[PDB]
């Protein structure tokens, strides 16, 4: 290979800048499209009503080839736009239609004529929707676990799956005419008088439909540049219009006999997945595997130069950058960023297990550094024999703070693949999905991000026995100040973990349920083992691998908390039991706010209203007024602050502290070992995952005071790293307490941040001793780590100036983002993390 | 026991003539309550939606108690009338507003009001029905061969399942109170975590739902009761309501505490199945085994006559007519006779071994003589341990010419249960399904009638290499005058047979998808085993037992077709292939009807319309006016005559010759052994029976002339016996014959129809000799008989003046009907059996 970095076209800076040129617009042609065709097939089978209606949408969707594309296809007409998706969910959009264009997670503009459309096309979908038959399938003890904030499934509950990487090469290779001609030969095997010949044929037309409906949407955009090309004054530009028509009448029909082609062709895949369904993290995966042989070809024959090549990478990374998601207001603080977590991996092995490492390597890095926006989530998977130079030249993309890419460690993600029923040769071939989750490509489908789970709740309910806000909210598992030792406390934390998470387990295979009979998917699945040859969607169990991966909160705050109780309440006893509880209720004497102001209020009227009596509104804003001024008597509030302090001085998680850190392992695995034992209707296996997206500020926003010293409504931490401002003794301690979770039990994979001063990165020996930190954690069998590089200034003058930081990206968890397209609470959240 | 009859109340004529004192008529209220509740459910699962449904449903419909009924409910206020069941299909109902009050078969009336209320309810199942998803789910050569007339799949396409016996025993023992508890206690197995918690703990509550919805609905008739008797002026009448108000407010909520709270108790579960659900021969079974210990109590006790008992069985009688079915017209052929195939078996053996003749199974022998209505099915259970005065007893009743009841063969029977996977206990508690088919009775979903196919139009598809009219119809087998053998002619009817068979399955399996996915019965289910623990509804599998159960038509026409061709062509090669071919589409030189000329029409019609020229009508109006006038030459004419004749002269099966009744073996396996080899949906294995019902008229007039003799479009044979006026030398050979088959392949059940003078019934000696003749058949192996007794000049005399004969009842076949209630059509073939 060779490593050194290709130049950037003067395109590139331009289709940037078009696509930020206006706010991400909401449209209605979907939805639209979706009824007329839903309506067309009412009677027939679900899929075959599946497979029509993508038929219909590519058929019909408006397309447009945007100034100096290179690589074509766009969902929107606006850029950054999205189309909407009825068939999972709608009535969260209507509710926001007036608040969304000013709403401070991800905003999106949505036209007065578009709201009419969506009202009209929604209308259908009342009574249809998988979120609708979720619910009915959900129990009431999981309603109630959600309505008090344990858990939120809400990923899959108001959008689509996704969270895969399909068989991209599969398409490459044999084309989709290839992908047709391995159903019609599965067909020949089944006969009319077999017992699953309906629903298996079914199946297999809806694929052959499905394909012929991408063929269809290529060859509209072939049609475009040739009507575009006939207009075109520009002599060069109209000789890239008419190459744009060649390779669209090819790709993905046929097999890719181009770089550009195969780029194209890759393209087409990524994007139209994401209209046959709304579901994110579809992940390119092991890019730089897959391309290579069609990069490989055109450069030896001479049809190709290593500047054109970087400029088609570099358009599809801009292209990548231009899909979008709208999600609902509350959602979308869990997700923030505009970002769909489409990761994209370079290095790693070779089946035959030497280093992977090629020039598309290097210009995956190049291209990020070049387009410099938040997408793809690019990854690096790092082992003993990774090229030194790959390592260095990513770990000088770090150095940009741009975050990328992230670092995974092949030495523990294999064996825990492999542990999970993957063979060694697929589990060498994985790649990571979305922000953190490893999988083995076109074979998996794994609900890589099945659920949120907090794990400071259930401590919250030991403390209060079970209540929230005066009514039952979990077990009853006794009253606090009756436990006699640590351990009876632990016991109680074990037990209301377990209760919650099989609540959790109920929602998603609820959740799953929906899917399978209202929304299998036969484009996504035709590119997914071994649904083909078991005649039934990736929906339904048709692929070899199936899991669910829900997501565990607050490791560094449960580990802290109950070292705090351990430490100060049992052994050494400076603090009650009854004590540490009020001080909690109180917030350490710190000031009540507006949820509790909020919850109380509630509260009062619940007990008005179940008392028969009159709901005065007198009376409650009185409540309202009066906790938000109250204050205590000087005595309790000068006990409170004492009880915090002595709390802030305790060790902690993060500081390499033996007796701290196996609390967090031992907490860990309250959520961890409890949910590899619970099973899927897809036939597979839960495994839990330890991230947090951006779901960590509204999750924390939902929690009470923790013995930790965290204050109320604060965010809980990010994955599994320390908590902010509690890690003092410098990074390598840091990853010496975090290497000491079990991570391979954590096989849907867990997630590590640390934040840099760029001094630690300058020069060839910054470069070096970095690489050197995060061999240090994986030698330990840390699974994966991520890095902001920024100094805290930038960061608060970008919030003050946000006009002067148009470009700057920080990361946020799993995926990087523009900083001045997140709100001020998430904002605050990165702020403060431990600068190293 | 004690087996003198007991006499019979005035109050039954009443009660018979008030059943018939007007038509049957269609009522809209049921599609009004279902479509009010699915509306009400969008969203939900399917089952819950039928749970809710079915409850909506019985809260709703209007109730009456009829003048002097002990046993009350009633699904229409008409007498004989019916709901309709839209959820299944409706537009064949629609259809036919203007003429199914005048329709030559099983005429309804329908009132203006009633067809508007139709059409608005109808409206909302458009693009819902299980007939159109099952349509979606047939392969097109499936399609084709429908078109062509091969089989008919229409039972469960129009309309519900059923074809079952539930679990009488278990509602009578403990209550739908106690099938409540157990489906709690199941509940209790269940955890939030299990992969299939969400689908089966919906299915259990859906029960839950469904039995308080029968409760609710028996209330509604304490509740009548109690405000009739308010108002009713006859002491002893008032008396009587008052005593329905106490039994209804106990069952069938509570185990049944008299004889009449088993009788009520019975059925309300015989009716509301067939709310529900339209599917028919839902079975009593086995009714003077578990109703006995009931009766016995009672008895002992010294609250019950034998004289009130026979009063409240009598009422049963009486009720059982009262329920009602409308079909579409073509379907309705097949069905003719408004029956419901509710049969009702007595004697037998006990799990034990021993006769299980007891009281009851002489009192269910007297109501079918005091009622002497077509319904139940009456049948009586031989075995080589029957009790003698049972069997006089039953003898006694089918000299009455009501045909009942018909006769089973136990030693048969139980091993062919035991062989399709029975254990020996179960197989012992059989009883018979609808016309013939034998079942363990609480723990089967058998598809009983799931399809009636020709075995003949595979025989006309070996002269035509598989054309029909002109166009492909079937498989090529071969021009039929290059065959050189018989083995050679044989091995391509196996062939065409099949072919067909194989698409019957595809069609049977494809609306077995189409229940299993849109109409689950959760009152159903939950009374057969072992729904309730698989958490799922027999629909789906939950049965212990599975089977699919489709009827081949014609064995006698095949076998003397076969014999024709072996003797006359092959060997004394006194005919020519050609000859026999062309005699056959001509004739026999004997004319061409309607049928003929309007296929020719369509011929040249389509001939036409493909060459794209004018269809004038002129050109097609002279084509049928020419079919219908056409003269052969004198010559041609002759040849076919003697041809005809040199064919009736043939020795024929049913005349105990060997060589003839080989085929009839061989024949009957071209179509039993496939079978027993396919699958379907359910987990269960397909088993063929060999019986008509009506159907062998309309699949008669759908055959062009066979080799046999039979002219076209005349009926093809009943059953497995010889065709009429082709068995010539007494019953003894014909039996004989008939045992030849082999039975107990076709597990599904065999009918064996004969017709006795009365003479041959007369004296002690006239029924000895009776029960002999139906030895000697068992004996042999035969698995089922049953005979009209009747002479000739009566039938003709009923057809000239039905109003001295309007109780008349004949045997059709598997089940008794109104003579006078029945088309010429189906009335000629009855007439023309063979008298012996």
């Amino acid at each position: 290979y060779d490593s050194t970095p290709i130049a950037k076209s003067d395109r590139i800076k331009r289709l940037v800048d078009h696509l930020y040129a206006k706010m991400p617009e909401i449209e209605a042609a979907r939805a639209e499209l979706i009824t007329e065709s839903f309506k067309a097939t009412e009677g027939q089978p679900v899929v075959m009503r599946k497979a029509r209606a993508f038929e219909h949408i590519l058929k019909n969707l408006p397309i447009i080839i945007r100034p100096e594309e290179l690589i074509v296809g766009s969902t929107t007409i606006a850029p950054r736009g999205c189309q909407t998706y009825p068939e999972f969910s709608y009535e969260w959009l209507e509710a926001e239609f007036e608040t969304v264009e000013t709403r401070s997670a991800d905003p999106f503009y949505i036209s007065e004529e578009t709201k009419k459309r969506l009202l009209a096309a929604d209308a259908y979908w009342k009574g249809k929707t998988t979120s609708e038959l979720a619910t009915s399938y959900m129990a009431p003890e999981t309603l109630r676990a959600m309505k008090h904030n344990f858990f939120t499934p809400g990923n899959y509950f108001y959008n689509g799956v996704g969270h895969v990487t399909v068989q991209y090469e599969t398409v490459l290779a044999i084309g989709l005419n290839g992908v047709k001609e391995k159903v019609r030969k599965e067909m020949e095997n089944c006969h009319f008088g077999d017992a699953d010949y309906s629903t298996k044929m079914c199946f297999l037309e809806s694929i052959l439909i499905s394909c012929d409906a991408v063929i269809t949407y290529a060859n509209r955009y072939a049609k475009m540049a040739e009507e575009m090309a006939e207009k075109e004054t520009d002599a060069a530009r109209r000789q890239e219009l008419l190459t744009i028509a060649r390779v669209c009448k090819n790709v993905p029909e046929f097999p890719a006999e181009s770089f550009q082609e195969a780029c194209q062709s890759f393209w087409f895949i990524q994007q139209v997945l994401q209209i046959e369904s709304s579901g994110h993290s579809i992940s390119p995966g092991r890019f730089d595997q897959y391309m290579y042989p069609y990069y490989e070809k055109d450069l030896k024959e001479g049809s190709l130069t290593r500047e054109y090549a970087q400029e088609l990478i570099d358009c599809i990374w801009v292209k990548l950058n231009d899909l979008n998601k709208c999600r609902d207001a509350a959602s979308a603080e869990g997700f923030a960023g505009y970002s769909l977590f489409q990761n994209l991996i370079v290095g790693g092995q070779t089946v035959q297990g030497r280093d992977a490492t090629n020039d598309l390597s290097f210009m995956c890095i190049t291209a990020s550094e070049h387009v410099f926006l938040p997408m793809p989530s690019l990854s690096i998977r790092v082992w003993h024999g990774s090229s030194k130079a790959l390592l260095m030249r990513a770990a000088e993309l770090t150095r940009t703070g741009i975050g990328l890419p992230a670092y995974y460690n092949d030495e523990v993600i294999i064996p825990a693949l492999v542990h999970r029923g993957a063979t060694m040769d697929e589990a060498r071939n994985y790649n990571i999905i979305g922000c953190v989750e490893p999988q083995v490509p076109g074979k998996t489908d794994g609900w890589h991000d099945a659920a949120f789970f907090n794990m400071c709740r259930p401590l919250e309910m030991v403390f209060s026995n079970g209540y929230d806000n005066g009514e039952i909210a979990s077990i009853q598992t006794g009253n606090v100040e009756s436990f006699q030792s640590f351990d009876e406390f632990m016991e109680a934390y074990r037990k209301q973990m377990l209760y919650n998470i099989e609540l959790m387990v109920n929602a998603d295979n609820a959740i799953d349920y929906a899917h399978a009979k209202l929304a299998p998917l036969p484009f996504e699945s035709c590119l997914v083992d071994d649904c083909i040859k078991r005649g039934m969607s990736a929906q339904e169990g048709g692929a070899i691998y199936n899991f669910t991966g829900p997501q565990g909160f607050g490791i560094a705050n449960v580990a802290d908390s109950l070292y705090t109780i351990k430490k100060l309440v049992f052994e050494e006893k400076r603090i009650t039991m009854g004590e540490l509880k009020k001080a909690l209720e109180m917030n350490y004497g710190k000031g009540l706010d507006a949820t509790t102001a909020g919850d109380i209020a509630m509260q009062v009227a619940k007990g008005l209203k179940d008392a028969g009596q009159e709901v005065g509104p007198d009376v409650i804003a009185n409540t309202i007024r009066q906790v938000l001024e109250m204050e205590l008597p000087e005595d309790v509030r000068k006990r409170y602050e004492e009880i915090h302090e002595m709390i802030l001085e305790l060790p902690k998680y993060g500081n390499d502290i033996d007796e701290v850190d196996e609390l967090a392992r031992e907490a860990a695995y309250f959520y961890t070992r409890p949910l590899e034992t619970f099973k899927n209707p897809r036939g597979g296996m839960y495994q839990a995952g330890l991230y947090p997206v951006s779901a960590n500020v509204p999750l924390g926003a939902q929690t009470g005071a923790t013995p930790d010293g965290r204050l109320a409504h604060t965010p809980v931490a990010d994955g599994v790293g320390p908590t902010s401002g509690f890690d003092i003794s410098g990074p390598t301690a840091s990853c010496n307490s975090v290497a000491k979770l079990d991570h391979a039990i954590a096989s849907n994979g867990t997630l590590f941040n640390m934040k840099m001063h760029p001094t630690a990165m300058a020069g060839e020996k910054g470069l070096e001793s970095f690489i050197s930190l995060i061999r240090g954690y994986f030698d330990q069998q840390g699974m994966h780590m991520q890095f902001n590089v920024v100094d805290r200034a930038t960061l608060l003058d970008a919030q003050a100036h946000p006009e002067k930081y148009s470009g700057l990206i920080v990361r946020v968890a799993g995926y990087s983002a523009l900083f001045t397209t997140l709100s001020k609470s998430l904002q605050d959240d990165i702020i403060k993390r431990t600068e190293q």
